[PDB]
Parts: C-alpha cells; structure tokens; sequence
C-alpha cells in the first residue's frame, strides 16, 4: 500500500536560528498471496572453476 | 573580526501568539600587534586639588 511518497517540507525556528527540513513517508507492506515465492538459502562461496 | 552585523529575524509564535525578534551578532576579537598596547595599573585615590 502506497499511501504518500517520500516528500520534504522545511520550516524557519528563530528560537534555534536555523531551518528545519522533514522528508516523509507513508506506506505498508504484507504477503498478498502465500504461494507465489520462495527463498533459496545458499553459501557466500565463489565456486573453484577451471 | 566581523562575520555578521548585529540583524533582527522575525517569526511568529501562534501557540503563544505574539513575535518573536532575535538580534544576532558574530564576531571575533584578538590581538592584533603585540607591540602597539601598553596597560597602567594605579588606584582609585582622588587627590586635593
């Protein structure tokens, strides 16, 4: 779910004297259908070849 | 040493709804010639005239 993308607003604080800037995001993520992938877990080994 | 002439910024508080005026300056002081100063101590005695 893809509720608002990255995006920036920015403000003045004269208490602080300087500018703050807030990036944001909104989103969500589940497994659709539990079927449709697999993982394979191997090793970091680079095969001996030739 | 000048960086930045005393300025006014201006913001607006709404929680506290009134300004909000900050005047700011930079600078640095130093010694420039160790050579062109000399200082006096002495007391604070008033003498008759």
């Amino acid at each position: 779910l893809k509720s608002k993308m990255p995006s920036a607003e920015s403000d003045r604080s004269v208490q602080y004297l300087g500018d703050i800037v807030v990036n944001s995001m909104v989103y969500g993520a589940k497994l659709f259908r539990q079927t449709n992938a697999v993982i394979i877990n191997h090793n970091a080994v680079i095969p001996a070849v030739v």
